[PDB]
């Protein structure tokens, strides 16, 4: 399946280094993803690699998800990163970590 192939592609990026993550960001009626990804990168001085985007920009805002590879972020900054997403009503799922 597509979900099986997707998971196979994440597993191919393993092992991740300590302090590296693959996360999924879940959007359910938010403003656009771009100002959010560049904003997050600026705020934490981090590289963000977009692995996958499956997004619709609708009348009622942005719906869908981004899968992001973050090659390094400190444990303290990762907590702040998630909290900022929570405040924007974006859910964050941890798919892989090092």
């Amino acid at each position: 399946s597509n979900a099986d192939d997707f998971e196979t592609s994440l597993t191919e990026l393993e092992p991740l280094e300590k302090d590296a993550y693959i996360v999924r960001l879940v959007f359910a009626g938010s403003t656009t993803t771009e100002p959010i990804v560049s904003s997050l990168s600026t705020a934490y001085d981090i590289k963000i690699n977009i692995l996958e985007a499956n997004i619709k920009n609708t009348k009622n805002g942005t719906v869908g998800f981004l899968v992001l590879h973050i090659p390094y972020i400190s444990s303290v900054d990762f907590g702040k990163f998630e909290k900022e997403l929570i405040e924007r009503q974006v859910k964050m799922e941890v798919l892989r970590h090092g």
